[PDB]
């Protein structure tokens, strides 16, 4: 039918009390929402309500210890908040943090439900804190709970356990948590494009490399597309979709598509250093829309240039609403060609469409 949108101002309450210029800013989501309104995209959408995730829903991917620890931060005074934050890789916590993480997850569940119950065809979730770095047992890189991973499981819980869910993660950073959660799982195809730099780029693990293809029955169902050697843009991203993402995805025949949609590969992003354009993101989205009968949920992850993320995510919602793709390239950077050839060599034994 239509396009769903979920957004809740309360998720702005998560904040960094010791550094109010930390790039994971509250107004990330409010700038995005504002922009959807200015471009008249908001009123074309069906407003999906936000909700808290339950602790039972969190246990779909996370350990009870981790849930309890993060939940306990709710009552901590600043000294202990800071102490708990420092126990993870790149985490700040405020008393509202846990609530905001629950809201982000819950928001996505409701959206996935609207899709799967046929209330909407596709949807956007303007949410924070992000999630794809979060592991089963720990918080990481601004992420408390793995929103995307939880949503895949939630979708499976209201349809069937083996429901084919594709997760495309085009945030500039590798989704270590998402990869790990489904690494042995053939029901969830994880595809991530990320800056790698041989382990120099956050989160600095060889897990992000192209030769990590999955374990056990999940072998082949984890696809890393690692970038090395500086700036990449629309041509590199269109190529990777063309040669890898779409052919593998079609072959997987997903019943639902989740996008971990960080916009930190955007032109202008201070952490990403890439130059994917709003138009670029629109085309990526428009391609994914051809999958799973159009059942596509776009979930905000990273992205720290307020204008860039506002422009890029708006363009994605434009495509979900069915607007025509904007016009678009250039020869690939040589290392991007190597990256793609590497992935192709690594996944050709698992996907006939690559042969
Ligand atoms: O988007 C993401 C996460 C991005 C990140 C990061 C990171 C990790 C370690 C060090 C720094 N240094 S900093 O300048 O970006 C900085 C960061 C935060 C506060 C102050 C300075 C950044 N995942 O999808
Ligand atoms: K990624
Ligand atoms: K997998
Ligand atoms: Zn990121």
């Amino acid at each position: 039918p239509i396009t769903g949108l979920v957004y809740d101002q309360r998720m702005m309450l998560h904040h960094n009390m010791w550094d109010s210029h930390h790039p994971e800013l509250p107004q990330r989501i409010s700038r995005i929402f504002s922009r959807h309104e200015e471009l008249r995209l908001l009123s074309r959408c069906h407003r999906i309500p936000a909700r808290l995730a339950t602790e039972e829903e969190l246990a779909l991917c996370h350990s009870s210890k981790h849930i309890s620890i993060i939940k306990s931060s709710e009552h901590m005074k600043p000294r202990d908040l800071n102490r708990l934050g420092d126990e993870y890789n790149s985490i700040f916590i405020s008393n509202e943090s846990y609530t905001c993480a629950l809201l982000a997850a819950g928001s996505c569940f409701n959206s996935a439900q609207a899709i799967l119950t046929g209330q909407v065809r596709n949807a956007v979730a303007i949410v924070r804190p992000p999630g794809h770095h979060a592991e089963k047992d720990t918080a990481c890189g601004f992420c408390f709970f793995n929103t995307a991973a939880l949503t895949a499981r939630y979708a499976q819980s209201i349809t069937r356990e083996s429901l084919r869910v594709l997760i495309v993660d085009w945030d500039v950073h590798h989704g270590n948590g998402t990869q790990h959660i489904f690494e042995e799982d053939d029901s969830v195809l994880y595809i991530s494009l990320h800056r790698y730099e041989d382990g120099a780029f956050f989160p600095n693990s060889e897990d992000a490399n192209y030769d990590k293809v999955g374990l056990g029955k999940g072998r082949g169902y984890n696809v890393n597309i690692p970038w090395n050697g500086g700036k990449m843009g629309d041509p590199e991203y269109m190529a990777a979709f063309h040669h890898l993402v779409m052919p593998i995805a079609r072959e997987f025949a997903p019943e639902l598509v989740l996008v971990s949609a960080g916009f930190d590969a955007a032109r202008g992003d201070p952490l990403g250093g890439f130059q994917v354009t709003p138009e670029g993101y629109a085309h990526l989205t428009h391609q994914l829309m051809s999958l799973a009968a159009g059942r596509v949920l776009i979930i905000l992850e990273g992205g720290y240039n307020l204008t860039s993320i506002s422009e890029s995510m708006s363009m994605c919602t434009s495509m979900l609403l069915g607007d025509s793709p904007p016009s678009l390239l250039t020869p690939l950077k040589t290392s991007a060609t190597v990256s793609i050839n590497n992935v192709l060599r690594a996944h050709a034994p698992f996907w006939s469409s690559l042969r």
